[PDB]
């Protein structure tokens, strides 16, 4: 005799016998009489995304869309924009604004935050099926087993 | 025999024997032959203050003065304004700006980055002696040897 043996109570909730059957004691995330109803965090909770940001309600959670002038999973913290610095691979980032960068790129590569590798492969002299490797402003060429060199011709 | 005896090569400069007299190797922030001729490294290091910041040469050294924009003695990084944030006693820091910030204070202090404790004593029930002691948005009396009590009264 176990009414639970079905696994009733979904996403999470515990399953207890009651009476003839069983009862869900359902988590915060869901409710209803198996726990398949979602709960909307954002209608119970409000002020639930601090500083004026958005909230979203999702299957099990939410997420908070925050304004431009806050970050953090609930926008609790002011956006700092150097801070965590957003320039990728040794850039240098200078503040523009309250809520705006701009990034410093080392020589060879380039885009908003440094994001992208710039291809130095076109124009290698790479010999006998070596393959070309990208790399700081400058390639390689990775030899097959019968070949040595800066370029594979030794 | 020792022509150095007397100390003559000033702040750092090396002292060795040379002919009849002595001669003096200075360090890189002086010249001359005592060594008390200062150094305008300024001067002598041109882009020493870097992104555009002002050198003030000094007895013995120099100081950069750096534009808004950048920090550190050389100016050699971007000045990022809540980080590290000014801020004192747990407040909270919002960017106004490219070179320009804003301290959200905590109840019980105040001044542009939560410098000054406001006081608290003033009307301050401390008796019998008791001295007040400003604190978090409140106050306690420190009792003389012969008195117990929050306000010295026990
Ligand atoms: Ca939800
Ligand atoms: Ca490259
Ligand atoms: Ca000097
Ligand atoms: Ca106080």
């Amino acid at each position: 005799a176990d009414p639970c043996a079905s696994n009733p109570c979904a996403n999470g909730g515990q399953c207890l016998p009651f009476e003839a059957s069983y009862i869900c004691h359902c988590p915060p995330s869901f409710h209803g009489p198996t726990c398949r109803q979602d709960v909307n965090e954002c209608g119970q909770k409000p002020g639930l995304c601090r500083h004026g940001g958005t909230c979203h309600n999702e299957v099990g959670s939410y997420r908070c869309v925050c304004r431009a002038t806050h970050t953090g999973p609930n926008c609790e913290r002011p956006y700092v924009p150097c801070s965590p610095s957003p320039c990728q691979n040794g850039g240098t980032c200078r503040p523009t604004g309250d809520v705006t960068h701009e990034c410093a790129c080392l020589p060879g590569f380039t885009g908003q935050n440094c994001e992208e590798n710039i291809d130095d492969c076109p124009g290698n002299n790479c010999k006998n099926g070596g393959a070309c490797v990208d790399g700081v402003n400058t390639y390689n060429c990775r030899c097959p087993p019968e070949w040595t060199g800066q370029y594979c011709t030794e």
